[PDB]
């Protein structure tokens, strides 16, 4: 029916939250630790960002409720705070706030609940057209990656529009990742920023030089340079990048 188990060291989410014994089944419905531990480990990437100081203990009140006490849910206030602070980070990871954590399921008003002690990647930069290769090189130095990509619009079976890279991607500045991983992050950014991709399709030709940052599986495009058919400045900047000395080391 129900039992109490020791929080294992392998459960990094709740191995240092003030108590060592949890009750099963937990508030998430998990009936055994072979289910509790991996499902809790799915939150590790979000929790390592520090999106909200109460995210970890809020989650542990659900995944590892206190053994000897009756089940007390966290307050809807704390759910709304943690959700409003951490949901954009999950969106940057490509995820969304789970329906199982819909804050409307948590108590408010008279119902007793555990409360608090007290009371980014979505940017779409402009398409730069008349620019200097010195500005392009400055963007290269200021960003993690810089690539030459051709974008293409495509109609799916359901009638919706998909935006994809077409042909090979010419890498100018690789950054600290392999070109395969960088390109995978660029595709992820294209899917997450559908409005920005749609904006980029409207400028012909659809060839761009994009520069941005990649941090812990999050991709942010900072600069977008349009590659004209008779381009000179992007050509000069890309040919110069190999021998270019940045202003900062
Ligand atoms: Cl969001
Ligand atoms: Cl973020
Ligand atoms: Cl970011
Ligand atoms: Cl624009
Ligand atoms: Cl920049
Ligand atoms: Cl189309
Ligand atoms: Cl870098
Ligand atoms: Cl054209
Ligand atoms: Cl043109």
């Amino acid at each position: 029916s129900t039992k109490c188990v020791t929080i294992p060291t392998e459960m990094a989410m709740c191995n240092d939250v003030g108590y060592s014994e949890m009750r099963l089944p937990n508030l998430m419905g998990h009936t055994n630790m072979a289910e509790v531990v991996p499902k809790s480990a799915e939150w590790q990437n979000l929790l390592q960002t520090g999106c909200h100081p109460y995210a970890r203990t809020f989650l542990c009140s659900l995944f590892a409720p206190v053994c000897l006490d009756t089940f007390i849910q966290p307050c809807r206030s704390m759910c709304v705070a943690v959700r409003d602070s951490c949901a954009p980070v999950l969106a940057c990871h490509g995820h969304s706030w789970p329906e199982s954590l819909d804050c409307d399921r948590f108590p408010a008003g008279e119902d007793m609940c555990l409360d608090t002690l007290s009371k980014s990647c979505q940017g779409c930069p402009l398409i730069e057209e008349f620019f200097s290769h010195k500005t392009v090189l400055e963007a290269f130095c200021d960003n993690n990656f810089a690539v030459k990509v051709k974008l293409a619009k495509k109609k799916s079976a359901s009638g919706l529009y998909e935006y994809e890279t077409e042909g090979p991607v010419e890498f100018i500045k690789q950054g600290l990742l392999l070109p395969y991983d960088t390109r995978t992050m660029i595709e992820q950014w294209l899917l997450i920023n559908e409005n920005c991709a749609q904006k980029l399709i409207r400028t012909r030709p659809t060839v761009y030089v994009i520069a941005g940052e990649i941090h812990h599986g999050k991709v942010k495009v900072n600069r977008i340079f349009h590659w004209q058919k008779k381009d000179s400045q992007l050509t000069l900047a890309t040919r110069r990048w190999r021998h270019h000395k940045c202003a900062a080391a």
